DNA sequence: TGCATCCGTGAGTCGGGTAATAACGGCCTGTACGCGTCCGTTTCCGGCACCCCAAATGAACCGTCCCTGGCTCCAAGGTGAACTCTGGGCGACGAGTGTT
């Protein structure tokens, strides 16, 4: 329980409830059963049948698990400048 | 007391974006939202107290911008004659020519 409520607190960038936490890890776990036991990924209306939740709330849970980047990682395919050289 | 052993700076110039996990009820509250009701406002229907206001309805009316009246005093239309061409009419004279 520690370790959990850790993890949720603390792993992320960007601060997630614990609440909706649940909810991304469960969605991603069930997601990958279904795409192992199906043989292709599974679709958000197909998703948001599991999560009893309309494909709506399934769309803006997965786009609000998403991490951001370093602004310091070498973008070019040698290592001559930073991502923040191209940002406005 | 060297002595290996890290150990700390290079090394120039103007195509983009790539992922994981057991977690699950149950209670609280809190800020935001959703109901029902009541009161200040405000905005007009038609009323005056009358405010009167006024363009439209009778005058003059006098100067003036139109009519009628007569009068000229002149310059244009009517009345001459000639003449210098303008044109036709008259006449004579001369060689190129119809003919046996």
């Amino acid at each position: 329980q520690a370790i959990t409520r850790a993890m949720a607190d603390q792993a992320r960038t960007i601060r997630i409830p614990v609440h909706m936490v649940e909810v991304i890890n469960k969605l991603g776990r069930i997601q990958r059963e279904l795409l192992q036991d199906l043989g292709r990924e599974p679709t958000p209306e197909e998703l948001a049948k599991e999560m009893d939740i309309t494909p709506e709330k399934v769309l803006e849970i997965q786009q609000y698990a998403r991490e951001p980047i370093s602004l310091d990682q070498t973008i070019g395919d040698e290592g001559d400048s930073q991502l923040g050289d191209f940002i406005e």
